């Protein structure tokens, strides 16, 4: 069977035993569970599916090269594509909150979940707890009497708490850290001296590169039961070191790429995002280019934004992209020859991985 | 020791665990640490905790009648009273998210959380859902090597699960089921046909009872190692009997309650819950009584809420509580009883949460 084949189909198989433990269980009716079935489709379909099939993916690398019975083949490509949907319902949860908690208008061409008419951020919110729920329902039925059952919980676990940190610090990446209050309503910062490479590195690598990268790359292990295949502090190097070029990528496209393209409009400079451009823009300007910089960045007039953008443009931020995409390379190559000296495989599934995000 | 004093203390505790956690491994600063401590503080503290106070009572039952060192005595009394803030916690994120969710203005005599000025909705979601990761967080640290990690996580998912289905029933109780349907904006129900005592007591039952009344005995069970000294049907029973009746004061006080005793202004006849007043007064009101409900109920307008309010003092509703109440004491009786034949230790306890929830 193609991976993707599978995937799609567990995904089936999952929905239908969430939706009918529903029934069985919690004495659901069926219009409430064709509202639940809709809210799965819609926030959890429709991607690429990426960080759910890179579980897959080191799964069938390690089927490759070592022996095991059809059924027990069958059994681990199961359980990488259930652990790959609690990724995906993982990033669902996320989405959905981020959304609402960050006004956003649209997601891949579609409204926001919370802005159809029959969901309301009333239910949308809890409709994102729910996905986060389903997650752990996942786990607990399917990996039941497996061995990695609480490695993988506990990982798990980690991984979106580290996620929900991250939120925090992308969501405050704009207020000055001193003046960091709940009794004090926050001013946008107008020094911008948190705008730092190491700070920005601190966002990303807690908001995007846990869930994004290390996740389905350690679930691809602990499925495979192969966790010492490998040097963790290697997986986590490389999670973090790709995830950070990921959200480079990301930041450089909410400015750059067209709506219909992007699947949204990006509105990071009126947001005040503490934005890769943003951060290299500060990194090279002069006094003059800092100076006209803070007094657009963060504002919703139009006029203001096409100012920060012809201010990037102007930086020649592209060769400061071209510079920091040939460390990234450079140091991923580096990891993965690291990699290999415990486990070829993982090193190869490394590679597609890193070939998906600099390829894409 | 008193039980409330070793409670705040480990509260104490679990907090300096949490944030040092922040600092050594999450990167954080000191003052989005101490934006924690004050969420914390503000979303955590203040209430009676008679949650979390019920695993340690729980608990202290099975201490009396149960041989163990001293050092054991003293663990297992530590372990409730983590288990019991998991639980506080837990509630804090469903009261921090239900009071964006509702629009709420105030919670205990104070602001709601999202409504602090340096807080916004924008960082509050993120907030309720950091709340409920650091129960994870709790759980994993504290009780690693403990033999009932597995059933305490796994009865804590439930819980929760069972929590967000029901405020999906809750929120959706004023909208017809053959009507729920993500493209479509909901509107109120004309008929009410759906306000019946099966309708609210599923509500009710998946929305408070579980986290309120059966997590809380359960927990105390698994953290004594004692769940085979009780029939856990009988517990499932009396819990979900005890958390009903929970609610029903909960929602005579939203309507009858001054403001400044209750903590805030209840809207539940604005907001058309399906509460325990409306399904009561339609089950004893004649034609004309029920289109006046119809006609004024679910609006903002204070006229027609007055309206309500007086439809409901007309009707001898506080008759038809007494009833309940002596039906519901007659049944709790009942099922204490059924619960000394196993043990008459955790009948007592079980004795004590109707006491503490019959005279408040
Ligand atoms: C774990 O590896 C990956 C690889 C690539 C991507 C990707 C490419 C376009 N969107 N997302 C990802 O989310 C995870
Ligand atoms: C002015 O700033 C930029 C920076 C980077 C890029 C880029 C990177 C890969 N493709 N395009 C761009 O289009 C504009
Ligand atoms: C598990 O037992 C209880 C007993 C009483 C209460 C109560 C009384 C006033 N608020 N809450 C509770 O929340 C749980
Ligand atoms: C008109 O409806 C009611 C129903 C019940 C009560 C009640 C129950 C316990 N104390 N008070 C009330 O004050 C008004
Ligand atoms: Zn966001
Ligand atoms: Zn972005
Ligand atoms: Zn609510
Ligand atoms: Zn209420």
């Amino acid at each position: 069977m193609a991976s993707m084949e599978r995937f799609l189909s567990v995904y089936d198989e999952v929905q239908a035993f969430l939706l009918d433990q529903l029934q069985s269980k919690y004495e659901i009716d069926p219009n409430r569970a064709r509202y639940l079935r809709i809210m799965m489709d819609t926030t959890c379909l429709g991607g690429k599916y990426f960080r759910g099939m890179t579980v897959v993916n080191v799964a069938e690398g390690f089927l490759a090269v070592t022996q095991h019975d059809e059924a027990t083949k069958e059994r681990i490509l199961h359980d990488a594509c259930v652990g790959g949907w609690m990724i995906e319902f993982l990033q669902a949860h996320y989405l959905v909150e981020d959304d609402i908690m960050d006004g956003s208008v649209m997601r891949r061409g579609k409204p926001c979940w919370y802005r159809f008419p029959g969901v309301t951020t009333q239910c949308a919110i809890n409709d994102g707890i729910i996905l986060k729920s389903w997650t752990q329902i996942m786990a607990w039925h399917y990996f039941a009497d497996r061995p990695f059952l609480k490695d993988l919980l506990c990982l798990f676990q980690k991984v979106d708490y580290a996620t929900a940190v991250g939120q925090m610090y992308d969501v405050t990446s704009m207020c000055d850290s001193n003046k960091l209050d709940p009794e004090v309503a926050q001013p946008m910062t107008t020094d911008f001296a948190e705008f730092t490479p190491a700070i920005y590195k601190r966002i990303v690598k807690y908001k995007t590169t846990f869930y994004t990268y290390l996740l389905p790359l350690v679930m691809g292990l602990l499925v495979s039961e192969a966790a010492a295949s490998v040097e963790m502090n290697l997986v986590e190097r490389v999670a973090h070191l790709i995830g950070e070029y990921f959200q480079v990528q990301d930041d450089v496209m909410d400015c750059f790429t067209p709506p219909e393209q992007l699947g949204k409009v990006g509105t990071d400079i009126e947001d005040a995002k503490c934005s890769w451009l943003a951060v290299t823009f500060l990194g090279k300007a002069n006094a003059a280019q800092v100076a006209e910089f803070k007094a657009n960045y963060g504002e919703k007039d139009p006029a203001k934004v096409a100012v920060v953008k012809r201010l990037y443009s102007k930086a020649n931020l592209q060769a400061d992209f071209a510079a920091y995409e040939a460390e990234v390379v450079r140091e991923v190559e580096s990891l993965i020859e690291q990699l290999k000296v415990k486990s070829p495989t993982f090193a190869e599934s490394v590679a597609v991985v890193w070939e998906k995000t600099h390829k894409r």
